[PDB]
């Protein structure tokens, strides 16, 4: 075609502009977020009853609940978490691009018949079902730097006065505050009761009728008299509002006009609904807010709206309310889009400077540097044309390419200013030869490029979508060039185409080299071997380079984690935190920019016990050498908090796409399939891990991730003896209920916000199993009566967490593979081990060992399609079926070399890794088909020479191949190899393709001149 | 028997939620005497409104 488009270049100028227009619109539709979507959609159901235990938990709720999950869709499994502290998680993960908003529903909509089985206790709290992510877009913090509001003071007007004004802002995809908003509470105690012979029960049944709201009709309106007037509605009870009405409820009145208030049996005082997670900032009170994307909205785009809400609204309450952003995934995106974007505008600076080197010209520099943009611009709509997004990994997308599109410029307007000059004719006729003689070479390349690249997007799960992201990209950017350098460069270097240290100093060593690799291909197979050498060595290097996903970064945070043991309690938690705080902001004060620490976060479970500290370092500028990076401030730190009592106290830096398939570890799940119960399990649990330690030769730390059983305090109503004195089986059980775990009586309002109102025991009659005597019951006969009168206590053990996979009890374990050995065959010991232990207990694999299970292993399979497709193609690119053989065997020396990230560096098998492991032996074998090409071409049309062509051709080709492998190397150097800060992946990309780039041109000069040679000669021979 | 009440008591709720959803344009409710709410969403052209 390019030449009837040479012919017309007015035209495609039209066509390069639309692209550009396209590409530029298309930018800003295009939504910007770190990463992209790459989980499974999961989604968690939540469920309370404030105080109870696992049991009853997992029996009232949890179970049941989980009987139901039935008639959902695509579910591909479902685990649930039945801990100690009145909480019921039970997330379910389902199959890879289900609708995730359909599926909630039904997962939901299902619920919706269990409820009627759950607890009159549970379902006032309310089973809420929502799409698991817990840990997102950036975390506002609202601290008080003057003693004056507590926790819940803070909470509440981060509930009150802005939770929702920042909720409803472009992108806040979802709010969740980080504390409560008042509730009534109302703190008894037995002693000032049972002076009254009233019990909790009493109190509990008079903030009902007391605290209610009535309904009673208008005046007129339902059928009235004849000509009435006056229609108005009346307004009854409605409900209290303050500590003080509540203060007043008449509990009991006794022959004295005596009156015995809510106010004297306990004492009344707004507070949190929940008390049992402490949140605070530097060691000040806190209450945060977190705040999720948005789905297809911008993640610099919405923190900077909620920048500006946050501005606007401070100027407002009393005491320093002052607004702090202990986390903030923005500044990272944004560090990263500065880069890349150099990398690429740069990247062109260097065929700029590259090429002028070359083609003593300028008006030719000026083309590649009219087609590179024009080919990203463009792309950027081909995004935006598959829904794609800005974000990391759509962006090294295209830096991965950027050596392919700009290689494919040069070669155009590089063929043209030979053909022009090897005794040629003007730009036009030039043009017209050169674009001609590399057409179809251009065209079928397409084709081949197209594989070795298309393969990716057909991967496993939560990855595979990120191959994807790379895939389309490439592929998108690839071909699109491919048609530009049929289309807008073939007008564009026709119709503008017109140092004694080189020229004078290579138009020579071109000679010296065709010269050098003249001769030396007499005995042809000379380095047939050599080479044979070459390829053996990637099959080692291969197997001894590591493997992984992607390269952990330094981003603006990390964390510790606090853990007392069993039994711990806030207060002896909240010390540990405290230290770690300290030996953060004060021996590391150059770095910690805050430290906001949560205990009763644990993760893997709650409770006084355990806690988490939530580290922000100050701007990766402050932080200039190594040591002042995270991957060096965890060391001290994990370090510096071992020597610490009894409080195993970790620090450690989260990895790249937080909610995403963690280490190459394993996730495996000990399932309970039969009879057996807790015990048996665990008595079976500790069979298989104890077996395991007994085998670090397949490596490993297989350790249960889930908690040790610990004792238990055991009340037991003595029914018999409660029959025999007037006391109900009820009205013990709220009394003792109330009392120690508190009950939620009903709502009311306070100032225009309906809230909670909670009523149990001061703190102080509920600490030891003694205390238990404070309490009191009203029996029939109206004699309180004390707990030992009708109920007696022992200690015992029982679990303060069950878990259960699919339906069914179970325990989860997780463990790594082996220094030495493959994340595959590590779970496959894991499973012999499995294979004998008691006959009951059954085994599954879940989680990043559900998708490496199943699909993993493909590359073989896929690229197996792609070496095929790629023959195919290149054959009839060619004439025959063996030629395309000669442009095949370039895939091994590309590879070697790009592998030496081993001998080299310091690195990994990491997809990073493996996408440019591709964009080089595109540009490797796309060498290859050209030199083959004017390796026939001039020997087909010329009949030139058997072998006096192949040398002639790599003539008229050591230019190209010099000319781009080297803007490229340069092009990928800079920071790309070399770096700070936000990076990592930079190494990453930059490394892969750094070396065996080198190798594929430095190497291939020689070979595939070759190649073509011991070939094309093995075929009609004699 | 209810002023205010039903809003900020079942309005504000269901209100205080009604965010996330795409493609929502506006949102406009009317808390009403005998107890009855209507919350309204109205989502851009195009969108499916199932
Ligand atoms: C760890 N998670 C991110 C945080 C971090 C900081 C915090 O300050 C907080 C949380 C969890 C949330 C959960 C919420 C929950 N809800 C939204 C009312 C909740 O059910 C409870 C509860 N266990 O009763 C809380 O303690 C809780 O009120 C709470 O105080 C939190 C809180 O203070």
């Amino acid at each position: 075609m390019p030449n009837f488009f040479i012919d017309r270049p007015i035209f495609a100028w039209v066509i390069a502009i639309i692209i550009m227009l396209a590409g530029g619109l298309a930018i800003l539709k295009l939504p910007v977020a770190q990463y992209p979507t790459i989980a499974p959609p999961a989604v968690t159901i939540s469920a309370s009853y404030p105080g109870a235990d696992a049991k009853t938990v997992q029996d009232t709720v949890t179970q049941v609940i989980e009987q139901n999950m039935n008639g959902i869709d695509n579910l591909m499994y479902m685990s649930s978490n039945s801990d100690s502290t009145g909480t019921v998680q039970i997330t379910l993960t389902f199959e890879s691009g289900t609708d995730a908003d359909i599926a909630q529903v039904q997962v939901q909509n299902k619920l919706q018949l269990a409820m009627p089985l759950l607890p009159q206790e549970v379902q006032q709290q309310g089973v809420s079902v929502e799409k698991s992510s817990s840990s997102f877009l950036m975390v506002v913090g609202v601290i008080n730097t003057d003693g004056t509001m507590t926790q819940e003071d803070i909470s509440d007007y981060v509930a009150a006065n802005m939770k929702d004004a920042i909720s409803r802002t472009s992108g806040v995809g979802d709010v969740q505050l980080f504390g409560s908003q008042y509730a009534m509470r109302i703190w008894m105690n037995p002693n000032e009761l049972n002076k009254f012979q009233l019990t909790p029960v009493d109190v509990i049944t008079a903030i009902k009728a007391q605290n209610a709201q009535v309904a009673a009709g208008q005046l007129g309106g339902t059928p009235p008299v004849k000509g009435q007037q006056l229609n108005a509605s009346i307004i009854a009870q409605t409900r209290l509002t303050s500590t003080e009405e509540f203060g007043k409820i008449l509990l009991k009145v006794n022959q004295d006009g005596s009156r015995v208030l809510l106010r004297d049996v306990a004492k009344i005082e707004l507070g949190g609904e929940n008390y049992d997670i402490i949140a605070e900032f530097n060691g000040q009170p806190a209450s945060g807010l977190g705040i999720k994307l948005a789905t297809g909205a911008n993640a610099l785009d919405t923190a900077a709206a909620i920048r500006a809400e946050l501005a606007k609204m401070e100027p407002f309450f009393p005491s320093g309310l002052k607004i702090v952003y202990p986390y903030d995934t923005t500044p990272f995106v944004k560090i990263s889009i500065h880069e890349v974007v150099k990398t690429l505008v740069e990247a062109i600076i260097l065929v700029f400077l590259v090429m002028y080197l070359f083609l003593q010209n300028f008006r030719a520099t000026l083309i590649p540097t009219i087609a590179v943009p024009v080919v990203l611009l463009g792309t950027f709509a081909v995004l935006a044309a598959f829904g794609f997004s800005i974000n990391t990994l759509t962006m090294f997308g295209m830096v991965l390419a950027i050596g392919l599109l700009v290689d494919d410029a040069i070669v155009v307007v590089e063929n043209v200013e030979r053909v022009m000059a090897e005794e040629g004719l003007p730009p036009k006729e030039a043009t017209r030869k050169s674009m001609g003689q590399i057409q179809g070479a251009l065209v079928g390349i397409a084709m081949v490029l197209s594989a070795v690249f298309v393969p990716m997007a057909f991967f496993g799960g939560s990855t595979g979508a990120i191959y994807r992201q790379f895939s389309i990209t490439i592929v998108s950017a690839m071909a699109l060039s491919v048609l530009v350098a049929l289309i807008l460069t073939p007008a564009l270097c026709a119709t503008m185409l017109k140092f004694g240290w080189f020229n004078r100093m290579f138009e020579k060593s071109t000679h010296h080299y065709t010269d050098s690799v003249g001769g030396i291909l007499r005995s042809t197979g000379r380095y047939l071997v050599l080479y044979l050498i070459i390829v053996v060595g990637m099959a080692y290097l291969f197997v001894r380079l590591p493997s992984s996903f992607l390269p952990d970064e330094d981003q603006g945070v990390f964390m510790t984690m606090v853990q007392l043991p069993a039994g711990a309690t806030q207060e002896r938690t909240q010390k540990v935190l405290n230290e770690v705080t300290h030996y953060y902001l004060t021996k590391e004060k150059n770095n910690v920019e805050s430290v906001f620490a949560v205990n009763g976060f644990g993760f893997a479970g709650r409770g006084q016990n355990t806690g988490i500290a939530f580290v922000s370092l100050k701007d990766w500028a402050d932080r200039p050498g190594e040591e002042n990076k995270v991957e060096a401030i965890t060391m001290r730190a994990t370090r510096a908090f071992s020597q610490i009592k009894d409080a195993m106290v970790f620090a450690f830096n989260l990895p790249a796409i937080v909610e995403l398939g963690t280490a190459t570890g394993f996730d495996f799940e000990l399932i309970d399939q039969a009879g057996l119960g807790h015990e048996k399990l665990t008595q079976a649990r500790n069979q298989l891990l104890a077996e395991a330690a007994k085998h670090p030769d397949m490596l490993t730390s297989v350790r249960p991730n889930g908690l040790e059983d610990t004792p238990q305090f055991k009340i037991d109503i003595d029914q018999e003896k409660a029959q025999a004195l007037g006391v109900s089986i009820n009205d013990i059980n709220t009394t003792l209920g109330a009392a120690w775990g508190g009950s939620y009586v009903n709502d009311f309002i306070d100032r225009g916000r309906v809230k909670k109102v909670y009523v149990m025991s001061e703190a102080k009659y509920r600490m030891l199993p003694d205390d238990i005597g404070d309490w009191y019951v009203r029996a029939a006969d109206g004699q309180m009566v004390p707990f030992s009168a009708f109920s007696s206590s022992r200690w015992e053990y029982g679990s303060p967490r069950l878990e259960r996979y699919n339906g069914l009890p179970s325990m989860e374990i997780l463990g790594q593979a082996a220094p030495g050995k493959s994340t595959g065959e590590a779970m496959e010991l894991m499973e012999q081990l499995a294979s004998k232990l008691p006959t009951g207990v059954g085994y599954d694999w879940t989680g990043m060992s559900y998708q490496e299970r199943l699909s993993g292993n493909q590359a073989p399979s896929l690229y197996a399609i792609s070496l095929i497709v790629v023959f195919l193609c290149l054959a009839a690119l060619y004439e025959s079926w063996s030629i395309p053989f000669s442009v095949m065997l370039v895939v091994p020396l590309g590879v070697i070399g790009a592998l030496l990230a081993a001998t080299f560096r310091g690195l990994t098998n990491d997809v990073y890794f493996q996408v440019g492991l591709l964009t080089t032996i595109g540009l490797s074998a796309k060498n290859a088909i050209l030199i083959v090409e004017f390796a026939k071409d001039l020997m087909d049309k010329e009949g030139k020479g058997l072998i006096e062509a192949t040398l002639d051709a790599v003539r008229m080709r050591l230019r190209p191949i010099l000319m781009t492998s080297l803007a490229f190397i340069l092009g990928v150097m800079p920071l790309v190899i070399s770096t700070g800060a936000g990076s990592g992946a930079q190494n990453a990309v930059g490394t892969g393709v750094m070396g065996g780039m080198v190798t594929a041109t430095v190497l291939a000069i020689f070979f595939v001149p070759v190649f073509f040679v011991v070939v094309r000669r093995r075929f009609s021979r004699k």
